[PDB]
Formats: C-alpha cells, sequence, structure tokens
C-alpha cells in the first residue's frame, strides 16, 4: 500500500513504487525550497513488516539536481507507513547543504513530513 | 571519490559505489544493533558538487531486513563527502523502527556518524 | 502570548510563565512514556523577537525526575512561538536517556510536538 | 561531576553550574554562528542517575540575545554527561530560527557537540 502517489503538508509529490526486494523508487516534487519538477529519489522499506499492528518501517533520499536545476544538497526520509482507513505515511527528515568548512555546523536542517494519498 | 570502503566510529562497514547519474549502491554491515551480515543499501548524492570547496552533499537508506534477521527498521543518513588528505563523510542519521501508533513517540532515533577511509 | 496552560497531541500538559527575562519557568505533564505527574521545566526565549511577523524563538528542557519516578532522561524542545487566532509552539525535541557507553547509539530519540491553547 | 568549564570541538565555551534541585545554570559562548559573548543558558540534569556506569542525562537551551546582539534564534542540547578518565558531555542539538510561517520548513537546524574540559 506504500507504492502510489502522496501528498504531504506542504503539497509536495511523492510518486513511489515499492519493490517486492524491499527497493522504493519513484520521483519527488517539492512545493518548497531550491527545486523545481522532479527529482529522482530511492530508497528502502521493510518488505516484511510485523503483524503486531506496527507500521512498515521505510526511508527514501532526494539529491537535490535534476537537468533543471541543482540545489547541491540532499534531503533523507525516515519514517514508516500506516495503512488502513487513512492510510499515511509518517516521517522526519535530514537536509543537508553542501558547505564549505566555514559553514558545516549549519549544514543540516530537520523536519516532519506527513503524507497522504489525498 | 565516494566510491569504495568506509567505516564509521562504531566499527561499521559502509561498502558503496557512486555511479555517474548521482546513484548511490552498496552494502552497509553494522557493528552493533540488532543486525548481522550484510544489508542492501542505496541512496543519491549531488554528482555535479560546487566548485568552491564545499562538500558533496548525498544520502542512503537502509531496511534492516536481509536473509538472517528483520530489526523492522529502517536508517537513512543525510551528510555530505569532504575530499582532502583525510577524506570523510560527515553524516546524521534518522532510525525509524515500525511500532503501533501508541509507542510511535518512540519510533525515532537520531544520531550522527563520521565515514572515514 | 506565550505564559499559561498548553496541549500538545498526545494530550500532555505544558504549564510555563515567560519571563520578562527571556525566561522561561514551569511544569510538565506528559501523557506518553515513563512519566507521572508534573516535572519541573525550564528554558529560555527571544524576549524582543522581530516584528516582521517571524516566530518567536524558544526552548526548554525536562529532566524526568520527580517525587514520583526518574526515567533517568531528558527532552528538550527546540521550536517557536507564533501568535493569532490560533497560536501555536510549534516544537522539535531530542529525547536523551542515560545508557552505557555500549547503547549510546540509541541514547536519543527525536519528535516533534505542537502545542495549542486548547 | 557536570559542574565545570567544557569546551566542544568548536572551541565554543561551556561554563555550568548544577545545583542540587537537578538544575543547570550557567553562561554559553559560541565560536561561530550570529554570536558574540556570553549568553545565559538554563537547563535540567538528572541528579539521581543510575550506577551501572549509564551517563547522565542533561539539556540546556540558549536563546540567543544578550546585550550585543540577537539573532532571534534558540539551541537546546540534549545529551548526557559520561564521566571517568574521558570525563565528556555528548549533545545532539536543535537550533530553531524565528521565521515566517512560509519558511518553517527550515527554521530548524540539527547537529552534535561533544564537550571536554580542555
Ligand atoms: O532547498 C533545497 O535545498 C532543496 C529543496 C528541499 C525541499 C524540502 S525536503 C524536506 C521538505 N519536504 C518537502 O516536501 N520539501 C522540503
Ligand atoms: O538496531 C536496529 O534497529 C538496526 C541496526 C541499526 C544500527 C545503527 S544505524 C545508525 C548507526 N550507525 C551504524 O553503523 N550503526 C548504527
Ligand atoms: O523517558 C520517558 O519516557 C519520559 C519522557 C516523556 C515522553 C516524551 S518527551 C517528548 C514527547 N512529548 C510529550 O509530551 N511526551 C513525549
Ligand atoms: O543563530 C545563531 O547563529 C546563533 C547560534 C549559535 C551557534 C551554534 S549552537 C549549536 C552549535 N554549537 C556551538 O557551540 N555553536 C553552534
Amino acid at each position: 500500500g506504500i507504492t502510489g502517489t502522496w501528498y504531504n503538508q506542504l503539497g509536495s509529490t511523492f510518486i513511489v513504487t515499492a519493490g517486492a526486494d524491499g527497493a522504493l523508487t519513484g520521483t519527488y516534487e517539492s512545493a518548497v525550497g531550491n527545486a523545481e519538477s522532479r527529482y529522482v529519489l530511492t530508497g528502502r522499506y521493510d518488505s516484511a513488516p510485523a503483524t503486531d499492528g506496527s507500521g512498515t518501517a521505510l526511508g527514501w533520499t532526494v539529491a537535490w539536481k535534476n537537468n533543471y536545476r541543482n540545489a547541491h544538497s540532499a534531503t533523507t526520509w525516515s519514517g514508516q507507513y500506516v495503512g488502513g482507513a487513512e492510510a499515511r505515511i509518517n516521517t522526519q527528515w535530514l537536509l543537508t547543504s553542501g558547505t564549505t568548512e566555514a559553514n558545516a555546523a549549519k549544514s543540516t536542517l530537520v523536519g516532519h513530513d506527513t503524507f497522504t494519498k489525498v
């Protein structure tokens, strides 16, 4: 139920395919930041989750470079797929920008995105 | 520069090749935690970073399931590679465990790993 | 706008006094975790924030030790206060537990809390 | 043995006093970012840690306003004190800036500092 098109609270578009091998592949489109259009993503998920009602641990990465722009940054999302009536993917993320030594202390942003199919 | 074998402060081994497309592929072996053997990784990196000496942004994911165990979790490392006499990859990571919504507050660990050759 | 009673989404209760000082004092009641009753908090805030509409930066700390219990852990919330009809305090937090240096790779949890007047 | 003068890898200066009741007070001086001289800090620590060799959980806040400047930001450090030969405090920190609703996705930085007495 992870496969498909999801949207986060910012309006970004997350188009994913969950592979039988635990592979996550698709595209990301950010509604904010130093980005336009679609970027390649790749990630992994637990292809055999618990059955105690636990959610499904997953992760994916986007390097913010494509044919039109390069922000010299990468975001990783970590969280879990929670299926059911209201399916949702709950994440926290790290966005690291390429910096010089002077700026490394402030290289990494952290946040949380919530994805739904609606 | 990135392709190769890397070790972090915990004794884990990160084996990756950086494709020219900006794909990261490889294998991760953790020294600690609910793990044993190798796990598949995949990620992405800035295959055209700035010329000013900034580092190279990158990220990768490991779900902790292989033929041996399944921790029912995934880690994502977000960082940058820095070349030099001492090449380094400095990261921050998020380790999320599957949980019921009751314990979702405690699902996600945060940490930092430094990789070196 | 900061002083008073606030609630997050776990149902925890945050009772603060914002000192002229830049001081934050109060008590925290957490709904979830190895917790019981009220705990002392202390923190700091920008007592001269931007006029330009930006939020009011703040942070606080709770060590989870009181008369009833001691979880040997500490949470810090970092965030910002946002005035308006729906006042909110939007935070990210770090929960560190005391561990041996074996398990220290799993000592710190991260998450986010949104506090509302209701 | 938390009271005293500590330095992190950036060469910032962390002067702290741990009171009986679990209080933390002191002064923080950053070697980096939008800061100059000392800023008041405040926090909490577990005043009755385990004895199994586990470290002492602690956390503190700095709002980055003093008589010289104001960055409209606040940093929290969450971590633990670890005694012995190499007495150190290992932390993770969250640095939130006051932003408008629009740029809140980039309000929060994350990092880690290691404090030593040398
Ligand atoms: O600004 C950049 O460096 C690239 C764009 C980053 C957009 C971020 S990734 C985390 C968050 N979630 C989104 O949908 N967009 C932002
Ligand atoms: O215990 C688990 O749930 C799976 C193993 C996680 C090990 C972590 S991932 C971050 C850190 N870096 C490492 O090399 N190992 C730990
Ligand atoms: O160690 C424990 O379990 C006690 C910590 C309290 C639970 C956490 S603190 C962050 C989050 N926000 C809350 O209101 N509760 C949890
Ligand atoms: O907003 C600002 O730039 C002032 C924040 C101070 C810089 C930070 S706090 C985390 C890190 N550790 C330090 O000793 N300094 C930086």
